[PDB]
């Protein structure tokens, strides 16, 4: 019926309802200041319910996340942006804003040590340094990796040498015996000794840490604490940047930071006025994050608002596993479909099914149940065109994305010389 | 008017939907009852359990709070897995118990306090060391329980039922010392004689090093959940914790919930007993070893379990698909609060659960879902479909946010 | 029932509602025709914006993938585009190879001298290219070994470089010939010094790494030496085109080497300097024939800026599935916005179904009114397509069309192979 | 309709078209000499796109392959025939023809050593001797088996003793240490030493070679080369025969020969006039061939034409794996369905689906999409009746197979 691609109908019975772009825009418009999603103002209550932007590469995920960041800043919200090539940084970065990039002159000095405040914070952040294993077996090695990491990094802290270079030496360079000796006195003293199984466990933990820690070590150090930054209202915005050719090298470090924010907001003091955004341009690009799940379910009070991008259902599935991936996607109440490749009929089907069906009375009438949006309609979407379906009881609408231009108020990258 | 689909001439068979009010009159009984989203719960549906499935922020709290409240007004006892002490601060009385290693008001506890017979050693070893996520992980877990039960059994024998002693032995003492200490116990030989035997020991250590931590640092006392259950005048138990420590306390919290699950099976036959078990988020605990039997053999002890879920993939990931199905299946009453449109599989599951009906229209026999997956995806907050156990129709009802005054501080730093 | 004749193979319809729309060949050709110079796909001018969105050409053997890729290469050359061609039996080389063009074939007299050492420029480039030399393992277990093999490879080759002997022969000797102890000793001082020692597990891991490197390195070693760098070649505008050739009977022997070169390009374009004028094509005649490339996915997602345009061929969905795994293969195919279906065997109903579904359905209104949802192209229509006939469905909002492939003839301006 | 078993229709819209036996025979008939498939002349361009004949046992797979072979010989094509019990050899074998059977008086002397011409040929044919493992794990062992085989066999050749008996001794009889010693100087010197894993690997390689090599050793010695035979125009035809009760024992050797042909044709010199047939009576009966895939895809210019038989989709699936078996079946552009058991509904469905559906317009007007051939129609096919669907755009046809009689121009077997 105009805003509905299929045959017009006489009466809408139940299910997903689709409305015109403008019609939606008036429906979601509210008294208070709001952020916009592809020109449509986002319902204030849908913000802490999170947003998922699914779409093939080049369809407008950037234009959209850029606009969402912009309107959020104009309202004065704070935010963390996993920002590739410092694009968002060059457009919205102010002078009081933070930068995390081991190769950027302007980056702050950091070590996970800087986040430890209580004893339970050791495993908490070991979980962030060493993300979840892709497979059950890889997770088993990871757990030994965390054991070795936490007990070793704990002792180094005790003995006044919370050195990352030291922790790395111990965990991956020192001989098996030396390490064993250093571990004496720690909960790990006996756990990694006594059988071939125990030695194997230690070897596995070594390999893990040798894989995860490199970047953390070469990370410029300082006293910066993501925890303290979150608690500081006058703290700026955090931009996690990196050059694309190094994406794979920094995957474990960047996932570390993203996870740190995820656990940390759970510890921030009860503050109703806080509004923190978490921008993860490509969710399936980070490692299987340990705390993301809880952050997406218990971050309302902290005022957490997560926006994530995805392309094919198989990407997240491969990283988190099918079961765990479904749960992850399910935690984003608000969805945006940007149209994908016709070569990916499975995700187009998944997106079509998510947008949902409606039961209509068409034209002796007739009741018909049909997809509001056909997989084919998603496959044939032109660029900068999106279907916006906000959390809760709202109708969805096909809306165009407009490319607004933003001036570069800072260099995206600054060589670490 | 209440069936979202096209009106029909005649209902033939299947799931029947009725108006909120119509149902409230149908389910209302003479005796005192508790309410579910404003609907009086059939007295016989209480021990058949209730499952509340819904996306985050849909009203799972408002509903569980309501149930708890109406259950208290009726004088029913209850154990509440209460995050951030929300429930505690609203309904906690002075005679009520608090379990939180980090709250000044907590009772002192150790699983030792629940041992009364010999068979209680494995029974609660299963509570301390929950079921493994995988078949391999469970193999380790069982080694961990052997190590646990035999070491903790000797420590009790020699008059030193110390959790710090148990922890030292099982994860700190060297292999040989431990081996020595185990001599004379059923585990004397089992963990010796081959590389395999030493491997099983190594696996049991790791498990116990993962599970025991919080049990050790837990404040000491002679509090017994078993005894608490047998005491009529005992208050209500509030298991609380600060969210940023949820992961850390996951094994401990699961321990307590499980303990309740096995223990109620040993309570003396008491027809007058009405005990509620509130697990805000079922998939958030570990794979509980005794929950299954509790949901099947707790009628006689008066057990009433209420649990919340979000995505079917959550429970599935923790219990495994086969086991998770059996678990969800044990809850006779269901409440659907509406989920994300990004989770079509669960919405489909809930739609299917609500069921289909065969209807006759303007004739035409039609089979259709009473509630479409889409209708559940588009439900507004504080709106739920209530489908009680047995032969009852379902109804879409609105949840009302009743306000409760804080009659106690949610947390009290120790 | 007007619409649906000479375009849609099904019953003609009264009104098109939604979904995939099919148009005639000619009608598509004017629709996609643009002002700027364009390349052609089966005679159909390709949308300039569809180029960096990549193209996937699926079809049974002998249906015309060659005629198509050859045509694409040709028109791309006429426009002055640069390109890297995975060229079996030097066919493309013999038709389009010029004198300034590069050749990579360890057994061709004209090949350039290469070693992955030639691509190392920063420290992060060691693991980066260890990923290229040692592709992803087919199974989770095989990948575990692969990682050990990359650890051994990167630390050993790193030291050899430090000590001024960046030798492939030396690297090969150390990693697969020297005894466990000697290697262990050479490794002292490097990150792997302790990692490969201390338990049976550690020694097992070293043994696994040795096996992998003994499997991948062979051809790298026998590869004629030189200072040629694929990275530097990419940065050089006047650099010609790169033809990676090989004789078919050696395909399996060079599979690991060739996969390394293709991956080298896939990571390297990510480091090229921002140049809006760059147009680089990557022709991989048969994607499932190379190994599970480590950098492909990111290149198909982050190469627009570098001007990367990938063109790949496939036959049965099970081929790429077996190499990359089902999930990872889905993601990969999904990264190609444009599709060309050439028709498969009737003995492969699963793939014909996959292609039919990818081509999509349409919802139409026909007479007797009835709304009908149906596949624009049936699996049977694809199974029954004659040779040199294809369905072209460009990226974005464009209709698809059935077009005939014309066999243009190209004179041999160079011998396909030279030497032994 | 007299061709289509379902309800006649007013108009054909799209999909698979079915035509009468005769109608198809006129359609496919060509000017050039052709071979026939169940009486139907096979399109010349469909020959190098291969032919797959699916059918239950006793439906006529033999009558058909026999017919194909005969008409192929009448045209003068050369061929390799995996020939059970020497049936094909006894009807078409001439005197210049080759026979490979370790237990037949008339066999040629062979060793894989006879196929080595360049260095890359060692692994190439170690792949032929040691076929692909049924499981990922079994293949891991097989890869160690090939490492052990190629390095050992290579040295033995280097030192002037290319003995199959020497190779077998070294790889499965010599003690671990001696072997290790012998391997010194070869690429495998260190690879199989240094840890328990290294020793485990060696042990795996021994087991594998001990399973595969047996028949290779006991195989009569000679200087015959399948490679050279292929390059020789005047070379006859190759009949790979064996008595059925020994099928399991010879499975690894016969699979080796088939694979050698599969890789070797990739090295033959460019010859547009060559027409070489590869008859594999039952594809799932050989091992997971390492080079079949590439042969079914890159053998056009060598003139390879492959004809294979199958019964149930589960057979090939179990040997090659579901993914790899689909890829394999998909590489045969032409298909023949002979009718299967009603106890194998899945394969009948796979064949029905492969045959395809059509969208038709019938008078009640109704557009209907339906299987041209129902699973049930294939389950109920009488013997010697088949559906012939050539590669490309041709209709399919239900045709009868005629049992032509061929005189025995040679004994099937000759005890040695
Ligand atoms: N002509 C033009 N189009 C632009 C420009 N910037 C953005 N666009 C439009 O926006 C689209 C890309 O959207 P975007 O959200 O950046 O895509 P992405 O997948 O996030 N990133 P990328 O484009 O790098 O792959 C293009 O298809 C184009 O239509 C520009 O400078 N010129
Ligand atoms: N089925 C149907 N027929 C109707 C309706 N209203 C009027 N009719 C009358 O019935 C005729 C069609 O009946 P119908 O049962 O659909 O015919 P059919 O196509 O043979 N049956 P089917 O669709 O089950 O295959 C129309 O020509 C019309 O005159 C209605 O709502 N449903
Ligand atoms: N105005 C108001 N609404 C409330 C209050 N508590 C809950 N609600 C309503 O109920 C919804 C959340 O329900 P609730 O049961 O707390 O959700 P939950 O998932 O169990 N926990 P949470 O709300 O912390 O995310 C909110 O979206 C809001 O509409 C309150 O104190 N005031
Ligand atoms: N006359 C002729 N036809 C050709 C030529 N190249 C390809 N063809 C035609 O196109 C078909 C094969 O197409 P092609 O794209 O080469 O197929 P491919 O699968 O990529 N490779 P191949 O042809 O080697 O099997 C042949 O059957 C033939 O009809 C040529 O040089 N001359
Ligand atoms: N009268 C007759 N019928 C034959 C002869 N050879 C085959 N047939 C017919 O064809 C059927 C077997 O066909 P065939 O192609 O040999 O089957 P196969 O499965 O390849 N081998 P087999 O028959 O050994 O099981 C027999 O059941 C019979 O009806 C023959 O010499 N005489």
């Amino acid at each position: 019926q105009g805003e509905f691609g299929g045959a017009p109908f006489k009466r809408f019975l139940r299910g997903t309802r689709i409305v015109s772009g403008g019609k939606l825009k008036r429906m979601t418009r509210e008294k208070a200041k709001q952020v916009t999603v592809a020109g449509v103002p986002m319902p204030r209550d849908a913000e802490p319910r999170h947003l998922l932007v699914n779409g093939a590469t080049g369809t407008g995920k950037s234009v959209l996340l850029r606009e969402l960041a912009y309107t959020g800043l104009l309202r004065g919200d704070r935010m963390v942006i996993v920002d590739p090539n410092g694009d968002m940084l060059s457009k919205f970065g102010r002078d009081k804003d933070i930068i995390l990039n081991p190769y950027d002159q302007r980056t702050k000095g950091w070590s996970f040590f800087n986040e430890i405040r209580n004893d339970y914070d050791w495993q908490r952040y070991a979980l962030s340094v060493v993300p979840r294993g892709k497979t059950d077996e890889a997770e088993e090695w990871a757990s030994y990796g965390r054991l070795l990491l936490r007990e070793t990094a704990k002792k180094l802290a005790l003995i006044g040498t919370p050195s990352m270079r030291e922790l790395f030496h111990w965990t991956t360079i020192a001989t098996f015996d030396d390490l064993r000796g250093f571990l004496e006195g720690t909960l790990a003293e006996s756990l990694f000794a006594g059988s071939n199984e125990a030695s194997k466990a230690l070897t596995s933990a070594r390999f893990v840490l040798s894989d995860k820690l490199p970047e953390h070590v070469t990370m410029p150090d300082g006293d910066f604490s993501i925890r303290s930054w979150l608690e500081d209202p006058n703290g700026g915005n955090l931009f996690i940047t990196w050059r694309e050719d190094m994406g794979p090298a920094l995957r474990p470090l960047i996932s570390a930071w993203v996870d740190v924010v995820c656990t940390s907001i759970l510890s921030l003091p009860e503050e109703p006025k806080r509004r923190l955004w978490l921008f993860i341009d490509e969710l399936a690009s980070l490692e299987k994050l340990a705390s993301l799940a809880d952050a997406l379910t218990k971050g309302r009070k902290a005022g957490l608002r997560v926006v994530a991008g995805l392309q094919s259902t198989s990407q997240l599935d491969d990283v988190y596993g099918v079961k765990e991936a479904q749960t992850l996607r399910a935690s984003f109440r608000s969805l945006v479909v940007l149209g994908g490749s016709r070569t990916d009929p499975k995700t187009n089907e998944d997106m079509s099914l998510s947008l949902g069906e409606h039961e209509v009375e068409r034209d002796a009438l007739e009741r018909v149940r049909e997809r509001v949006v056909m997989p084919a309609e998603i496959a044939n979407l032109p660029d900068l065109t999106a279907y916006v379906g906000f959390a809760g009881n709202r109708p969805i609408a096909k809306v165009p994305l407009e490319i607004k231009q933003f001036a570069n108020r800072q260099p995206a990258f600054v060589e670490g010389t």
